[PDB]
Parts: structure tokens; C-alpha cells; sequence
């Protein structure tokens, strides 16, 4: 799944790759589920989709915390912006 | 770029979609630049890749804070896990 | 995301499409997470990956039950084969 | 077709991957056949498409049962939700 | 799924399109199932994969017959080569 | 092109893979050409596209006969459905 | 199949697009068949693959001639290079 | 980028593969550039797109000539159809 | 385009046409250069190398168009192109 | 991610591949961000998308300068066309 041969990648880079691709996939599921929630015409399906959507958000947050704890720039940049109140830029 | 027709999607669902795909694309850049930092045999190139990598993390962090502020479950789940101690699970 | 124009599709066919593609995406996550569990060299990440894997199984099971309740041949075939003993064929 | 190198995967993981990808592909045929069934304007084709659709559902059910027999969490989560009444999110 | 807009396609062209992509997908399943059958190390799964494989061949054959009945050049070319005996590049 | 590593695939499985992906690719061409035949506004091009469409049908037919000769379930199911009359799903 | 909306494309541009992608698809078949001919271990299959390879070349040549007749600079550049002797550059 | 293992491919097959994919990519650029030419509303951009378009045609023609010189059936079939009059089929 | 053309400004769409063109020429530059290294036929190698370097030229032309038509492209290309010393 | 085997590629070819795909990806982000900037109906998001858009341009320029320094034909052609006046096709 990597762009460079594993041969040249440090173990920490590959573990971070595993986490990053996990966040990406959960983010995608969040988005597609939210779209289906809006478009669904069956309320029983809509409740299932909306539930799965919100657990995908939890999966992403758990993996993002792992990245925060194992990558200094992630911790630094996440600390600057997350859980703030003023204008983001 | 959306999976359901825009006509059935709420405005704010589409704006969250724009933010989520942005975070996904910045996450992909972080992973790919990080792999290329490891594999590059040109130090001047490596310094550029590393700089771009870490700015992609900042772009992800800003856009993520926007998601947190505009989605009740992103705020709940991010609050649960980010900058915590002890087992993420 | 549909192969035929929404004008010619029954509303229920589109709802079933929303469910099928959700299950497919959950199955993909189960598989990918399980492969990352085997390959991970960080025990914390492995624990997150395994947790997300097993919740993806739950999401699939939930959505599959919706299909079962909303499609006569899913109900027939799932009842023939699930929770059985002896050769599946 | 695996995302991690086969050297690091347990044999059982790779066999479950084979089953999972099989279920995914049968589900996709189910969805596409059903959409084609709605859109077809040839009755003889529609009958073939609907026949193939419903056998794809059967292939998926067979492979899902194998997964249930070979994975404790699949067996648990399928047990909880399949063949129930009432809200699924309960 | 079509490469040209539906407005310019004849209805029968679109029906043949539906038949063709079905056959393609059944063929893809035949091939992947057979590879997984070779590679599987679990005999219970292998029996399932092989059963699904051969049912996919049936799905392809059924849809192929529909194409044969609804397209004269399919009928011509399938008649030239199927169920023959000699070298195939000569019939 | 294979979904499992070559070192676990039997040679005959890989040859059938080569034949199957060939039929799939010719089928794709038949469909795409036929759609372009409907949409084209230049008659000289249309005649070329149709010629190519129908030669793609022949390529698929030749390769299908190889499959029939090299796989007993292809032989069985194709014999059941090709060149028949009456409902296809009842043969 | 077009990258710009059909309503802004001239009709001649769309016909050339039909021809160009046909040549591309036939070129791909020539290449893929030639690789399979080299790799095949069944002589009866190989003869079929090679027959189809060389017909895909004929299809490409035919379609390219239509393009040549319908595009002034296809005609000019093909006339410059085809059927020459000496370094192509 | 080849479909069969390089170990079983003949040297000439791999070189023709490099030439064929090059012709394919130049043809694609001709088509996409021509579509952008029709749709562009900036005259300076349009001039660049058309200029690059006609050079991609020259690149394809050069590479096709190499194929003609290095493949007897390309030579036969191009000779049959290129620079002719009357019905191509 | 990733958003509907009806919500996009006309200049935005023209910059899209330019950006995707540069991207496709860059990809050709990269693929041609890899093929130049791997080619075992001398006349082919010369064609690939010629096509490679013309794609670079196409990219340069289309980038200049962007520079003339986007103030941030002009600023950032002015900051870094043709400089001495560390790029970061 | 290379199309030829790494064995046969010169090291500078692989490093230029790393630079080129980086530029492509930053360019893609410039384009997608700008289209999202046009289409966004939330001004706080728009400000983020637009800031990110303009930093992608800087990333592209930095990497392009590296290519210019490491490739004579990039240096030649960029010198011909960048920061000029008049018809671009003629300089
Ligand atoms: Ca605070
Ligand atoms: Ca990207
Ligand atoms: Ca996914
Ligand atoms: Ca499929
Ligand atoms: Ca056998
Ligand atoms: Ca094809
Ligand atoms: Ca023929
Ligand atoms: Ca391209
Ligand atoms: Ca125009
Ligand atoms: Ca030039």
C-alpha cells in the first residue's frame, strides 16, 4: 500500500502510515454516511447509517490521538488549533 | 464530487463534505511526503519534502478544528480522546 | 453513485443500494484493519486497529439485518445458511 | 490483493480476506443487477438479471456463514442482529 | 455507466450494454474465484469459492445466450467457433 | 494482473486468467464501440467503429471456445444455454 | 466520456475524441496481447492471442487513417515521419 | 507497468510497450487539449493549449514510426491504410 | 471539475484547464525520463528524450500563463524561482 | 510508484520523480481548493480553504525551483517563459 519500498521506510513511518490511512478511511465513511442519511427515504435505514457515521467519527478520533502521541508535529499543530474558540486562521 | 445528488443534500452536509475531503487529501500528503523523506537520497529535496509534510499537518489541524465546531459528534468524540492519558481504547 | 439514472430506479432499490454499499465499505474496513493488526509493530496502534475492526463487523451486521428485513431473497438465503452446522454447500 | 505483505499476515487472516473480498464482490453484483433489473426494457434480459441477482445473494450468504464459523466476533455480532425484530440500533 | 449520453443511444444498445457488463462481471468473478481456490488453505472455504465460481460461469453463459439472440453478429461469430473441433484460429 | 501471487497459482489457472481477461476486454470494446456507433455524426467513422465492434465480437468468440475446451464447467454451462429456444432461465 | 461539457465542444471535436479513444483502446490491446503471447504456456491460446493482437493493430491503423483525413496537423505530422529512413528525431 | 512479469517478456516486447504507452498518452493529450481549446474563454490560454496539442500529435507520429520500423505487422497494416483515398473499411 | 460549473467563476475554470495541463505534462516528463533510463533501443531512447524535454517546455509555458493570471502564483514563483541558497 | 524497475533507474531520475509527483499533487490541491473556495457557503471554511490553497502554490514553487536547479532542460525552459511579456508561445 506504500509509495516507496518498505525496504527503505523506517518502522515508525510505516506505523504512522497505518494510522493515517485509517483516519482517511473513517473520514470517508463519515462523509458518505452523512450523505446517505440526508438522501435516505427509509427512517430505519437512516438511523443505522447515522449511528455508523458517528462511530466512524470515534474511530477517527481514537486514531488521531495515537498520531498525536507518536508524532511531534501532529501534537504541535493539533495543540495549536483543536479545542479553541477564536478564528481558525 | 458527492455520492448523492446535491438536490437532496443539506447545505451544511456539503460544507462538511468539502472539509472532510480536504482533511483526507492533506492526510494523504503527510503520509506520502513522510515516505519520500525516508527514501529520498537528495538532502535539498528532502528538506523541501519535510517542510511540506509538516505544513500539510497544519492544514489538516485547522480544517479539523472547523469540523469540530460544526458537528456535535466530532466535538464529542474528539474531546473524549485528544490530549488524554492512558489507553485510547 | 448509481449505475442507472435515478429517474428509472424504484425508491426502494436506491435505499437497498445505500445499504449494500455501506456493508461493502464496512467489510473493506474489517479486512484492512485485520491486516494492519497482524503487521503493526506498535501495541497501542494494534489495539485501536483491532477495536475499529470489530466495530466494523458490528456495523456490517446491523446493515445486513436491514437488508434482510427489506429483501425477500436476502431473508431466504440468510436463513438457509447462517447459524448452521455441516457443509455449507 | 492484500495491503500488507503476505509475509506478515497469518494464514487465517489471508483466508478471511479471501472470504471478505468474495462477499464484497457478490454484494456489488447484487446492487448492480438490481439497478439493471429496474432499468431494463427487455423482459427476457430482466429475468436473467433477476435470477443472477438472487444467486449472488446466495453466494454472499454462504461465504458469510463461513466467516461466522471462523471468526468469533463475526459470530457474536451476526448473532446479536440477524433475525431480530424491533429497532436495529438497539 | 454509459460513455455516450443516453439521449443518443438506442434503447436496444443500452440493453445490450446491460447484458455485456453483466457478462464481464461474471467473468471477473470466475477468474478471481479460481485464483482464490488455488491459493486457499481452508478446504471449507475452497468448496464455497469453487461452487460460486462455477455458478458464475452459468450466469455468464445465460447472459451470453441473450446477446446471441439479440445481436446478429454475436450469433454469427459464436456459431463459427463454439462447439467446434479443429484449430480455433482457422474456423 | 493476478489477485493471488503467481507462486501459488497453477499454470493452467493463469492461462485461463489470460483468456478470461481477454474476453472481458473485447466485451468492453464491443459495448464502447456500439455506443460510439450510435452517437457518431460522421458516417465514415461510424463504419469503422462498426467494423471494429464486430471484430471484437469474433475475438471474444474464439477465446470463449478455448475456455470451453479447457474447463469442464464452461463446457457444461455453455452447452446448456447457447443456441437454444424458449426461456433462458428455464433450460 | 468527455472532460468538458458537450454543449461547449464542437461536433467535430467530439467525433475526433471518439476516434482517438478507439485508437488508444486498440493500442492497449496490442500491448496487452503481445505480453500475454510472450507469457502464455498454452500454444492454442497463444495463437488466438497473437491473432487478436495483429487485428488490433489493423483496427488502430484504420482509425488513425480516419483521424489523419479529418485533422490537418495529424495529416502533416504523420506525413513527416511515417515511412521514412534515418533518425526519426 | 507491464501486465506480465518482465522475466517472461522478450526485450522487444518491452520496448514496444514503452512506445505504445507513449503513443497512448500523447493521443490522450491531443484529445484533452482539443476539448480544452473549445471550452477555454481566455485567448492566451487557448493559444498555448492548441500549440501543445499539435506538438503532442507530432510526438505520437514520431513514436508510431518507430513502431512501424520495429514490428512487421504494424508496417503491413499502416502501409495498407495510411495515406489512402476511398472507403477505409 | 470537482464542484458544479454553475457555481464556479469563469476564471477559476480557466485556471483549472491550465493546472490540469501542467499536471499532465509533468506526468509525461516523469514517465518519459523513466523510460529513457530503461529503454534498450537507441532510436527509441532518442525519441523518448526528445518528447520528455518538450513536455517540460509545455509545462513551462502553461505555468507562465498561471503566473500572469494569479497573484499568489506570481508572488510565490517570484519568491523561489531562480534563487541561490536554501529553498527552505 | 515508478513505472520502470528501480534497478534500472538513475538515482537522480527517482529523486526527480519524487519532486514531480509532489508538484502534481500540490497543483491538484491548488485547483480543488480554489473550486471549493468558489463553491463554499461557509465563510470560515472558505478562509481555511483559501489559506491552504495559497500554501499549496508555495509548495509547488519551492519544489519546482529544486527541479530547475537539478535539470538543465527545466532550467532552460523555465528561463525562456517565466517572467516574460508578450505571446507565451513565441518567447
Ligand atoms: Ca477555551
Ligand atoms: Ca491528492
Ligand atoms: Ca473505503
Ligand atoms: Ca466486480
Ligand atoms: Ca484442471
Ligand atoms: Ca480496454
Ligand atoms: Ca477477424
Ligand atoms: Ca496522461
Ligand atoms: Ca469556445
Ligand atoms: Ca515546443
Amino acid at each position: 500500500s506504500t509509495h516507496e519500498p518498505l525496504e527503505v521506510l523506517k518502522e515508525e513511518t510505516v506505523n504512522r502510515h497505518r494510522a493515517i490511512v485509517s483516519v482517511m478511511e473513517e473520514l470517508e465513511a463519515v462523509d458518505w454516511y452523512d450523505q446517505r442519511v440526508d438522501a435516505s427515504t427509509d427512517p430505519e435505514l437512516t438511523a443505522i447509517l447515522a449511528h455508523n457515521r458517528d462511530e466512524a467519527k470515534e474511530h477517527a478520533a481514537m486514531t488521531l490521538e495515537w498520531l498525536r502521541r507518536n508524532d511531534a508535529k501532529w501534537a504541535e499543530h493539533l495543540r495549536t488549533y483543536l479545542f479553541t474558540e477564536g478564528p481558525i486562521t
